[PDB]
């Protein structure tokens, strides 16, 4: 038989120290292409490590379709090859886009959703992942309305890489160097401080009574750009900030909701955060 491996690689969507990512063709359908560079091969491989060990299906987990390794002249070529999703990264979308009560929960309901896949251990099945980089340009955005989760390159997993995360999205015991690094548990309070972040940059967005806040990233106010482990350490940990919640909030049953949610994401002490599972449901009585 004819195995069709060709992949036409028709614009680049992405660049960073992580390589790139392109939209391509095989057999005439979009796919998504991230070329690693060389810095950043520890990614591809604990992706594929983890896809190796469990083949990961769920609509809002980004999908799987390959990991290529090619020998060349002098070097190794890495590519992971994904479904392909036109309308970017929530980060992307958020920027010029405002959401209404429907679209806001829609979205908020799909990550979380994902997030309560990855964490779950189930039996027979899967093991219980933690992301570990949770934060807006890992979230693609669906035609349907509903996020799909991206990039598992520090995801780690349990059953009963140089790279860190992202500064800004760090929870404090990360930051003050605390937290409970045998302890599975630990890095899934972990992503859902990260979570409940995302969950604030996504209510910004939300209109109510004629208002919305522009798009900002969390910590905007607080910290520079590419702020340093230090800046994080000083904001998160030593005077316990957290992002600011807008009064026009108050006005609104939904945002209302979404506050004290994002309030139970951002404890100090990582046991006394919601888990995924929690959040699901109380997002589902929303509305
Ligand atoms: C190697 O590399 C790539 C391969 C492909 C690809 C292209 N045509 C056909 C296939 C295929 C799938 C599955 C079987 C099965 C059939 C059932 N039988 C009982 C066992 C074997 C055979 C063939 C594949 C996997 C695409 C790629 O990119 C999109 C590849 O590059 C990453
Ligand atoms: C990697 O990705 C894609 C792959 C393919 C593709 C190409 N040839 C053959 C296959 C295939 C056939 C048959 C089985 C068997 C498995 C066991 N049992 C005997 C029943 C069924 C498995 C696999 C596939 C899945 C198509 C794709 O898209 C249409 C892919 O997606 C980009
Ligand atoms: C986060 O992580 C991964 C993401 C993807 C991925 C999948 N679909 C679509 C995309 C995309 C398309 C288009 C834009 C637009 C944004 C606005 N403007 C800047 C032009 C371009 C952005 C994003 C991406 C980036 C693939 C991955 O691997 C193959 C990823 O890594 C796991």
């Amino acid at each position: 038989r004819t195995v069709a491996r060709d992949i036409t690689l028709l614009e680049c969507v992405g660049k960073g120290r992580y390589g790139e990512v392109w939209r391509g063709s095989w057999q005439g359908e979009n796919v998504a292409v991230k070329i690693f560079s060389s810095r950043d091969e520890k990614s591809w491989f604990r992706e594929t490590e983890l896809y190796n060990t469990v083949m990961l299906r769920h609509e809002n987990i980004l999908g799987f379709i390959a990991s290529d390794m090619t020998s060349r002249h002098s070097s190794t070529q890495l590519w992971l090859i994904t479904h392909y999703h036109e309308m970017g990264s929530l980060y992307d979308y958020l920027q010029l886009t405002t959401l209404d009560t429907v679209s806001c929960l829609r979205i908020v309901l799909s990550i979380a959703s994902g997030l309560a896949h990855l964490h779950i251990e189930i039996f027979g099945g899967k093991p219980a992942i933690a992301h570990r980089d949770l934060k807006s340009k890992n979230i693609l955005v669906k035609k349907n309305g509903q996020c799909c989760i991206a990039d598992l390159g520090l995801a780690v997993m349990h059953s009963q890489n140089p790279r860190v995360g992202t500064k800004r999205y760090m929870a404090p015991e990360v930051l003050d160097e605390t937290i409970q690094v045998d302890c599975f548990d630990s890095y899934k309070r972990v992503d859902i401080w990260a979570f409940g972040l995302v969950l604030w940059e996504v209510a910004r967005r939300m209109v109510s009574n004629g208002i919305v806040e522009d798009y900002k990233p969390p910590f905007y106010d607080v910290v520079p750009n590419d702020p340093s482990f230090e800046d994080m350490r000083k904001v998160v940990c030593v005077d316990q900030q957290r992002p600011n919640i807008p009064n026009r909030w108050f006005s609104d049953p939904t945002l209302t909701s979404l506050a004290k949610l994002m309030k139970e994401c951002w404890y100090q002490n990582p046991s006394a955060r919601l888990t995924a599972l929690r959040i699901k449901k109380t997002l589902t009585k929303i509305d």
